[PDB]
């Protein structure tokens, strides 16, 4: 907005104070003889500013421009060691440019009058942001290693470059390469910077050098979705252990993937990721065999035995709300359309026979499992929600926002009852219809869980509710077209739309068809309604029988088109959120573990495949 | 046609007056042992103007027999300087067909004898048209270029032909390549005709030359859709300012892109035009940044002010209509099947009490907002075409003509209020349903409404006007089968029938199974309505059936998948609109004036990207 304006009007001003200094010029134009001239002038003004305070050895490098570059060099051989003074490219010198830029000559001849190597581009067009397009670390031997040149990588070492340097987000130049869009390339100066990594006394293998975030070159892999490089890291925790025939054990390293409760884990980072790409690491050799593991041992066996205490407090809330205190009313009938009978009864003779003291223990029971559900899901919702993820899970989405309101509204029904408030059905028919419709959430690790099953399902609702924004407002339109029209007539021979709250609701009802058109065949009803009732029949048909079409037309771009699988991390996150809640000694970790078969502390999966 | 007729005629009367003559047959068939006789018997007449006024030179460049012509330009060589003298191939010389068919030896030997490279083939099957498979343009440099000739292009700028001749439709040779079906042959030959400009002192370019209709070359490629064409030149509007290693900084110019003001913009060129490759041209590199930058800026909050302001002026005008003022009836129920109750109060009894003045503003702010609908939307729906300029404002416009019938239907009830006419429901129950239906144009301006919108709104007028004459014909059918049936009958207890209109719209509301089938049960209907009324409920599953599997073929199968296109093409159709009528106040121009920064007085637009 007003930063995208800013940098655009510094790219126009940096080219047009280049036109109005020739010195800044000829090193862009390579004037090779324009150069000898001005400075055999006295030199005149050779510690230059720009507009990203660039002098001209900046401009000579930028644009390769060789045979101008030397002659800055023997006029005044301090312009090496200047960087760039603005806050867009603060801290970058010309042997940033020229690595970038991949100009051999340069680099060799800024090396010859000790250029620095260690220098630090800290300028805000220098960091990993998603205004900035490219994020190539803060060291030359980083913006070597990003631009694919082996030959200044070699060069650079040789004149003393740190591979162990790291930027203000604490990655080194391992790091970097994992970020990077082109992943081929950069398998290939992974292994380069690791040659390279002789130095057995550094306390740390290079490649386990964490970042200020705590993580691994190989969990960033497995964060960022970077599957070339993590399948490559991955030999590098391998063991196979026999080969019989096409037959071979593999054993695992699960180290680095599992979840040990006192570490985040690699499992819960692709989750709060929330890439497309992440999902992909779920898809890979060690991790598919690990999730799948645990959702067919622990963690679908609790996931329905949760759900099915849970059926058993719907039901004993069911029977308490059908058996509810009523009596006959004690005031008479005020109009002719009151149709009321009954009504509640007071505290005091809600309570008085034993069979009351059979619904009371049913009502504790009710309250008592509410606070619970608040108890552990307050929590929940804030470390779950907000945090790190919301509405990717199995049970996911509008599960949690639902059972919440749930317990709020028996906590409610409690208050009305103490204070012996009327109208107690209103937060009892919230509670029916919250708390029946989440068990249809406990039915959907009922499944075999395809990778198409439970985003369909999620896809459904999603257009139906995008439906009913265009359906409001075609409702009241017709709505307040049969209102005025029956506004002049006796609503005991056609009562549809005798208000406008009614007329609204049953406009509604005629949209779906779940009520019939209106009709009575021995009165005169007015020509305007049947004109109007035929177009509105016409129209309701046309966009429901479009809604169908629109629904297979959706499926079908994120079946064949789409293409994002979204079921392993909906059975990940299902199994993490499980794993927290219940106790150790219910949850056995996944693998096998070393000191009795002599491997370490680590935690080894075995599979066993057939190559053919 | 009688005019296609008139056309096979000809063609076959040209055959036939070639095989009576022995002169015009030996050009034919080459039989150059008859060309020596028919000489040396008489000077005859060599200038027979036949059927489509040709003479045996013109049947010798037909046929390409290049020593039949060479005898016909040394026996007679006025010949060479004639044209074709009728209406279908009126100026046509035998320069344009030799060049047309090739035959570059012939080519030599018509420009040695002075043959006019600057005549006008000005026929009718020369223009354009979509009935002639050609448009080749009127001049032989015309015709050379568009059937990729290079030796003849070469051959006729060195023997004065003009290069910037125009046609009676202003196109120069530049344009006519655009309009070929060959892209790639097009962009060589364009190419060449730009590298015979050298002697440029005319005041403008080749490229910058307008036709009738004021189109520059560049813009007759962004309105035909001729993206091939469209991507080269704009290579001429770009400017590199620095390239950092994979980065690209270019400054594109957005002369002839952006919205002058003044002059239709190439934007504008593309929304208002009837055809489909064009809109890829909306996908294009600075045309979508373009569009991008003033929807995030400019168009998205002033389309959603707009949005709220006619939403609240829909809602003043509901409340209006509910509390019109109605009064009881002063005479009695006349039959039994008088229904009425309330009647309108007049209008010195309408406006009597407080509760009166506050509807009086309201149905003030409702009057004045309807003429401001007349005012910003009848002056330009006349001024800027009012036929055929209309209707291609009504094909991707079908809520400009909603809008404006709303905006009659309120002054309509305006003027009955006044004369105290009786009967103000048929006017205000079309605009209570058009005017609430309005409320669906808003959704285009929304990411989550968007596309989907796009697939509810959108349905075939072929195979729904197919439906709803099948569906007037099953209900007149049986709908007169159900009268006569019942027509015997006491209509007090099954009175679905009772008259005729009755019956038709008994029998509409039957087809879409709207209201139940008609049943007592208690007394004896008649056996024909059995038989008939089961054959009507199959039929009309049949054809609900053939109304589905009709929205599920090849049309919906393409707006399922060009969703996204259709939205996008929908912003930048609103952008165009609101960017005409809000003022300049409002709405900052777009791009970076490159007047302080030493570029001329243009408007430039810089693109950063990365090419990997
Ligand atoms: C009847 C009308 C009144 C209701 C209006 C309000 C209702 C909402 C309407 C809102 C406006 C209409 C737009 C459609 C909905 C959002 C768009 C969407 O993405 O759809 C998503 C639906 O959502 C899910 O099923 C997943 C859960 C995430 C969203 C959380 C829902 C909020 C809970 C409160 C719910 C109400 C309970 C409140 C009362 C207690 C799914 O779309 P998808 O992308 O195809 O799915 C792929 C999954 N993926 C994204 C992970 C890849
Ligand atoms: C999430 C997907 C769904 C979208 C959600 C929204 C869906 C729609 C949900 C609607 C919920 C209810 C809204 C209106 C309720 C008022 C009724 C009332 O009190 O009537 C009173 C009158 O007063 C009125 O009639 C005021 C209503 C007129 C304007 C309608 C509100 C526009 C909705 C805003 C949003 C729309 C925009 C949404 C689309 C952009 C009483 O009238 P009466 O008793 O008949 O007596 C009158 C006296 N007389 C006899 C002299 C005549
Ligand atoms: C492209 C899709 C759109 C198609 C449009 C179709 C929509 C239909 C448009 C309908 C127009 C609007 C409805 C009014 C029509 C009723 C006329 C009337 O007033 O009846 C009066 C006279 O009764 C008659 O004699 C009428 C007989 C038929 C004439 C009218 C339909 C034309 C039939 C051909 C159709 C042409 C169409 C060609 C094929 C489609 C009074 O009725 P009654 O009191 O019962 O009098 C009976 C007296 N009796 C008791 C002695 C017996
Ligand atoms: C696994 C799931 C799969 C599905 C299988 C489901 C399992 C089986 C499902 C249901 C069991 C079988 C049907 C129940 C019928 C009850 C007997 C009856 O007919 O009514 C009789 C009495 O009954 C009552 O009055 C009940 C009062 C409220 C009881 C609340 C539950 C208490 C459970 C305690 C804790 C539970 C622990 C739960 C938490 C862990 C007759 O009553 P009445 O004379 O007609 O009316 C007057 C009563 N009034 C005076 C109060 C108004
Ligand atoms: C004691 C507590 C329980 C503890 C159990 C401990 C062990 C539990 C362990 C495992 C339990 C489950 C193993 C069953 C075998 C799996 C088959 C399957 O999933 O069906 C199908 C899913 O269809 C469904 O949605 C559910 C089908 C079953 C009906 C309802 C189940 C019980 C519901 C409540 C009844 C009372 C039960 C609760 C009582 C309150 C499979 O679908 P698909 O073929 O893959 O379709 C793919 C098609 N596609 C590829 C095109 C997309
Ligand atoms: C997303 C947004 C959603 C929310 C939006 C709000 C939605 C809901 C809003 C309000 C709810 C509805 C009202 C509540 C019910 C009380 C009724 C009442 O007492 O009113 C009384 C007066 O009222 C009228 O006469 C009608 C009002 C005139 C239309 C609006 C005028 C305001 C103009 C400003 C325009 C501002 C700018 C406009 C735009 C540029 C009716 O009393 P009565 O006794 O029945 O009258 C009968 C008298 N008679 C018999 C002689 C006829
Ligand atoms: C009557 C009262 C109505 C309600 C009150 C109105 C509100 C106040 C009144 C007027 C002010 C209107 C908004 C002006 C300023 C916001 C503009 C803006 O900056 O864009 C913002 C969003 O913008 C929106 O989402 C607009 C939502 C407001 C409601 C639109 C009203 C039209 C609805 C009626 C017709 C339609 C329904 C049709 C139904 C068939 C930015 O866009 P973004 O997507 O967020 O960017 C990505 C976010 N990210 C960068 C972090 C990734
Ligand atoms: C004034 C009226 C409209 C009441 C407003 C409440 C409803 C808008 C919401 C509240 C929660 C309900 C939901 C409750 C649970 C269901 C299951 C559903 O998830 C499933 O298991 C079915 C599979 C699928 O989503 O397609 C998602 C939402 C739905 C239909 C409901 C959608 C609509 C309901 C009635
Ligand atoms: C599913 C598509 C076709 C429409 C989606 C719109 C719904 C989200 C909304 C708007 C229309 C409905 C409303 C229609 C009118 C009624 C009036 C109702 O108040 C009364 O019934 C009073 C009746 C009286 O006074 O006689 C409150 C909301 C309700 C059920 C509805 C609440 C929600 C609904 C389902
Ligand atoms: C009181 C009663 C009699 C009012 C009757 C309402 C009709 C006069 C209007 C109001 C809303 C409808 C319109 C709304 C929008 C559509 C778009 C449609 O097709 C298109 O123009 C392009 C497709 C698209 O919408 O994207 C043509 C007319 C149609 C069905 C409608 C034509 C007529 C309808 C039924
Ligand atoms: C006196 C008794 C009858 C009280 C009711 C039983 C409760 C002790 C249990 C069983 C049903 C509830 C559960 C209902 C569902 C949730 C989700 C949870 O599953 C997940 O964490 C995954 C959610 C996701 O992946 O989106 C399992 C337990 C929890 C919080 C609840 C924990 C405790 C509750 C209140
Ligand atoms: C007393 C005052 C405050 C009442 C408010 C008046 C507005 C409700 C109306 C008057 C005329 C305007 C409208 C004029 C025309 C346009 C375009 C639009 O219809 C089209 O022409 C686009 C249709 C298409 O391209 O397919 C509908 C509403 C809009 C933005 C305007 C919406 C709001 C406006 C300001
Ligand atoms: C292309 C679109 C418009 C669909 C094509 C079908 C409609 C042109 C026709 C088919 C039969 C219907 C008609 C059938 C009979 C009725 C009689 C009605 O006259 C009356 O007086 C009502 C009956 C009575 O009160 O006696 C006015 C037209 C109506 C609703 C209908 C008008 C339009 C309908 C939907
Ligand atoms: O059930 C249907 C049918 C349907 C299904 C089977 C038939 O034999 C006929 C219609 C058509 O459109 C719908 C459109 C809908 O929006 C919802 C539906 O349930 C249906
Ligand atoms: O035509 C469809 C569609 C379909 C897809 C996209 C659309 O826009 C419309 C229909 C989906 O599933 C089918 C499934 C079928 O067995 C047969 C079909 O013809 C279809
Ligand atoms: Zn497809």
């Amino acid at each position: 907005e007003s930063w995208a304006q800013s940098r655009d009007e510094q790219n126009l001003l940096q080219q047009k104070r280049i036109w109005e200094s020739p010195l800044l010029l000829a090193a862009k134009d390579n004037d090779v003889q324009a150069l000898n001239k001005l400075l055999k002038y006295e030199d005149c003004k050779v510690h230059q500013r720009g507009a990203m305070g660039e002098t001209a050895l900046h401009i000579a490098a930028l644009y390769d421009n060789l045979e101008a570059a030397m002659v800055l060099m023997e006029a005044a051989p301090e312009l090496v060691f200047e960087p760039m003074t603005s806050e867009l490219y603060e801290g970058q010198t010309a042997l940033h440019i020229a690595v970038v830029n991949q100009n051999m000559n340069l680099v060799r001849a800024l090396l010859a009058r000790r250029a620095s190597v260690s220098a630090r581009a800290t300028g805000t067009a220098f960091r990993r942001s998603p205004c900035n397009l490219i994020y190539f670390g803060e060291h030359p031997l980083s913006f070597a290693a990003c631009v694919n040149s082996e030959e200044i990588v070699r060069l650079l070492i040789e004149h003393g470059a740190d591979i162990r340097a790291q930027d203000s987000l604490g990655n080194t130049v391992l790091h970097i390469l994992i970020l990077q869009p082109n992943k081929t390339f950069a398998c290939q100066m992974y292994n380069l910077l690791l040659s390279y990594d002789r130095h057995g006394d550094h306390l740390q293998p290079l490649d386990l050098v964490p970042n200020h975030q705590g993580l691994t070159p190989f969990k960033l892999a497995g964060v960022e979705g970077n599957t070339v490089m993590f399948q490559h890291l991955m030999q590098k925790r391998k063991h196979t252990q026999w080969t019989y025939g096409p037959l071979t054990s593999t054993l695992y390293d699960l180290t680095e993937i599992d979840s040990s409760g006192d570490e985040q884990s690699l499992l819960e980072l692709i989750i709060t990721t929330k890439k497309r790409e992440a999902r992909q690491i779920l898809d890979q050799t060690p991790v598919k065999e690990l999730v799948s593991l645990k959702w067919k041992r622990y963690g679908r066996p609790y996931f329905c035995m949760l759900g099915a205490i849970y059926l058993l407090y719907i039901i004993c809330f069911t029977m308490c709300c059908i058996y509810r205190p009523l009596k006959p009313r004690t005031n008479n009938r005020t109009s002719p359309r009151d149709n009321t009978l009954l009504q509640q009864k007071l505290l005091q003779e809600a309570y008085m026979t034993p069979k009351d003291d059979i619904r009371l223990v049913g009502e504790l029971v009710t309250v008592i499992g509410a606070i619970i559900i608040l108890l552990v899901e307050v929590p929940d919702i804030f470390r779950m929600g907000v945090t790190r993820f919301f509405g990717q899970t199995i049970l996911g989405g509008p599960f949690h926002v639902l059972i919440i309101t749930y317990a709020f509204m028996v906590l409610v029904t409690m208050v009305m009852r103490l204070i012996s408030a009327s109208g107690e059905v209103v937060p009892m028919s919230f509670a029916l219809v919250l708390g029946w419709c989440n068990v249809m959430y406990f039915a959907r690790g009922f499944q075999m869980l395809g990778p198409f099953t439970i985003m369909i399902q999620k896809m459904i609702f999603g257009d139906l509710m995008r439906f009913c924004w265009l359906m409001a407002v075609v409702i009241l339109g017709f709505a307040s077209a049969f209102y005025i029209i029956f506004q002049t007539e006796d609503p005991e021979e056609l009562g549809h739309f005798y208000d406008y709250p009614m007329a609204l609701f049953s406009t509604f009802e005629l949209f779906l068809t779940i009520i019939d058109g209106p009709a009575n065949y021995n009165v005169d009803l007015p020509f305007m309604y049947s004109i109007t009732y035929a177009a509105f029949a016409i129209i309701a048909t046309l966009l429901m029988l479009n809604l169908l079409i629109a629904m297979m037309g959706d499926t079908h771009w994120r079946v064949a088109h789409e293409r994002d699988e979204l079921w392993r991390a909906q059975i990940v996150a299902t199994t993490v959120m499980l794993e927290r809640k219940l106790p150790r000694c219910l949850w056995p970790r996944s693998g096998i573990c070393g000191r009795e078969y002599g491997l370490g502390d680590r935690w080894f999966l075995r599979v066993e495949d057939r190559q053919d």
